[PDB]
Formats: structure tokens, C-alpha cells, sequence
């Protein structure tokens, strides 16, 4: 009885097995576009993805990982609100059901059709082990999706979901460029939150993009014929594989622009 996204094992349980599900910085928020005050001390994001090297995709049952070749300083965030070095691992998405919901955070209670999540690890905790144990340990960069025009740049993700339908299928993924799945604008909002998913560790320095990225219905609706269950086993549609907004408490949302 592991945890998930359904009635029995969903968001409203984690905290029976993760107790930090209940904490001080627990991710995602809801955006208050109107009480997140521009700070002019925020530096323009630094998103360094020319050396980026894919080497893999994995359904693992609760949605999709493109995954990054991290043994050397090649694919880097830095700047913004983040000290020092910041390396690509891995990005996944968020979505839903319908095209009104799916994203994690919000931005003034409006929901997105789905959230990419592109997860860096601080250099100078030397893994990503050693790094979720530290308050500062990860920076997530977080880029809304809605439904309009195709994204030329998803769609060798998309067409290689066929090849990895059910939990625990993997996939050769090489030479993907992530540059392809970025807005034009990096304006942003930062926050200090959490892993949205078990084990909930607040270990994450949020960096969510202002303007989303557009792909068709028809590339969303292939991230919905995916499956949660494994081979062989009764088919459970991957969606709404999302995580509801939390108390903010004690944190202020600061944004990189007026
Ligand atoms: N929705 S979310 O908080 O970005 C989920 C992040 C999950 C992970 B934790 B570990 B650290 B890196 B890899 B593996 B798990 B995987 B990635 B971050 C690693
Ligand atoms: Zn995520």
C-alpha cells in the first residue's frame, strides 16, 4: 500500500508515512500574483543547457523522467535567488485529466494543464543524496503548460511515450535539448519550499517561470495514455498525478520583475 495519486493513497495520505507532508515549507503554493513583491536585489536567471547529454527515459509509475548525464558540470542553472552551482538531473511533468487542471503550483487559484519540473542539485553537497539533506540543497525550475499551438521541442518526448507505457519501462533518450521546452521570458517567482512528491523534504529552492509554454491537445492527451500499473496488470490512466497547493506560512514569494 504505497503512496500515489488515488482515494486511498493520494496527497491527503502522505502525511501518515512522511509526517513532513504537514511542515513549514511544503510545496506546491498558490501564486498571489497581487502579494509577491518584486525584489530588485534578484539576478536574471542563468540557464546554461548547451552541453545538456539525455541519456534515458523512465516511467516510474507516477510519470515520466528524461534523465541527465550529471558526472560532470555540463547542463547548469545558476543566478536568480540561487548561490553557487546548480546541475540538470532530471525533468518530468505534472497533468491532468481535463485541460483545467494539472499543474502544481497556481498562479491566483487558476490551474494549468500540466508543469514541467526540471530538477538541479547544489554542487557543493557533491550528490544529490547529500543535497536533499540540506535546506538548500535543490533548485526546481517549474514551467507552466496550456494547451494551444504544438511545442516543436516536446515532440520527440511525446512520440517515445508508446515505447514506455506502464511502470518500470525505460527507454534509450539521448541527445535531447531542454533549451526546446523553454519560454521565451525567464521572469520568475522564488520561493523556499519542497519536493512535491514523497519524501517531501524541504530541501528545494522553487524558480517558477511567469509565462508558460503552449503545446497542443494532442500531445497532452498522449501524456494521459500512459499508465500507472505495470505490465500486464489492469490498466489505471496516468493523470492528475499533480500534488494540491499548501499553507504558505511564514514564506514570502519574491519575483524577478514589476
Ligand atoms: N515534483 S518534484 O519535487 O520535482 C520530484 C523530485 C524527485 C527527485 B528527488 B531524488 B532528487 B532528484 B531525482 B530523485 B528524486 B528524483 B529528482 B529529486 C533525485
Ligand atoms: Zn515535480
Amino acid at each position: 500500500h504505497h503512496w500515489g495519486y488515488g482515494k486511498h493513497n493520494g496527497p491527503e495520505h502522505w502525511h501518515k508515512d512522511f509526517p513532513i507532508a504537514k511542515g513549514e515549507r511544503q510545496s506546491p503554493v498558490d501564486i498571489d500574483t497581487h502579494t509577491a513583491k518584486y525584489d530588485p536585489s534578484l539576478k536574471p536567471l542563468s540557464v546554461s543547457y548547451d552541453q545538456a547529454t539525455s541519456l534515458r527515459i523512465l516511467n516510474n509509475g507516477h510519470a515520466f523522467n528524461v534523465e541527465f548525464d550529471d558526472s560532470q558540470d555540463k547542463a547548469v542553472l545558476k543566478g536568480g535567488p540561487l548561490d553557487g552551482t546548480y546541475r540538470l538531473i532530471q525533468f518530468h511533468f505534472h497533468w491532468g485529466s481535463l485541460d483545467g487542471q494539472g499543474s502544481e503550483h497556481t498562479v491566483d487559484k487558476k490551474k494549468y494543464a500540466a508543469e514541467l519540473h526540471l530538477v538541479h542539485w547544489n554542487t557543493k553537497y557533491g550528490d544529490f543524496g547529500k543535497a536533499v539533506q540540506q535546506p538548500d540543497g535543490l533548485a526546481v525550475l517549474g514551467i507552466f503548460l496550456k494547451v494551444g499551438s504544438a511545442k516543436p521541442g516536446l515532440q520527440k518526448v511525446v512520440d517515445v511515450l508508446d515505447s514506455i507505457k506502464t511502470k518500470g519501462k525505460s527507454a534509450d533518450f539521448t541527445n535531447f535539448d531542454p533549451r526546446g521546452l523553454l519560454p521565451e521570458s525567464l521572469d520568475y517567482w522564488t520561493y523556499p519550499g519542497s519536493l512535491t512528491t514523497p519524501p517531501l523534504l524541504e530541501c528545494v529552492t522553487w524558480i517558477v517561470l511567469k509565462e508558460p509554454i503552449s503545446v497542443s491537445s494532442e500531445q497532452v492527451l498522449k501524456f494521459r495514455k500512459l499508465n500507472f500499473n505495470g505490465e500486464g496488470e489492469p490498466e489505471e490512466l496516468m493523470v492528475d498525478n499533480w500534488r494540491p497547493a499548501q499553507p504558505l506560512k511564514n514564506r514570502q514569494i519574491k519575483a524577478s520583475f514589476k
